[PDB]
RNA sequence: GGGCACCACCAGGAGUGGAGCCUGCGGCUUAAUUUGACUCAACACGGGGAAACUCACCAGGUCCAGACACAAUAAGGAUUG
């Protein structure tokens, strides 16, 4: 299987933490959306009470859309790396990504444009 | 017994010790009147003539500048403002 399984979203996510160019956590993410700042926008499946994806959502409608599923937010956050050093390979200590947004991308084109494009024009 | 030296004395000078005042050091005083050093070889010495700084003392307040290791919160905020 050559084809990526919604990996041009992680690596994106990857890029931009490399970059330092994340707005992590819900606020940050809502600052994001408000200026020229949050160009795409990643919200948590999984939520109690439904309310942070709700106002997730409207933060995206509010001007530009750049939303996305997210798959379980916390297998997001293992990709970015949220663990110091966490042995030799793997063993980082899980945790819950929470609401992302990101700034700035960094790398150009490759698949995840491709994506971003995908989910725009319908 | 024999040497040597105006930090010994002679022969002399200038003196200090008195006077007032500076400044050191005691003693007392004081929250605290920071400390070191007392024969020459402590006492205008600490290059020390302190207005704060210096500064060590006292009365009061501020600050972490608690490197690093390992867990409790680990974003429903750690703590920073
Ligand atoms: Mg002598
Ligand atoms: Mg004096
Ligand atoms: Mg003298
Ligand atoms: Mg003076």
């Amino acid at each position: 299987a050559e084809l990526t399984i919604e990996d041009a979203l992680k690596v994106v996510l990857r890029t931009s933490l490399v970059h330092d160019g994340l707005a992590r956590g819900l606020r940050e993410s809502a600052k994001a959306l408000t200026r020229g700042e949050g160009q795409l926008a990643v919200l948590v499946e999984s939520v109690t009470e439904e309310a942070i994806s709700k106002l997730v959502q409207g933060l995206a409608t509010e001007n530009n859309v750049p939303l996305i599923k997210v798959a379980d937010a916390k297998q997001l956050g293992e990709w970015a790396g949220l663990g110091k050093i966490d042995r030799d390979g793997n063993a980082r200590k899980v945790v819950g990504a929470s609401v992302v947004v990101v700034k700035n991308w960094g790398a150009d084109t490759q698949e995840r444009e491709i994506l971003l494009e995908h989910f725009s024009q319908q």
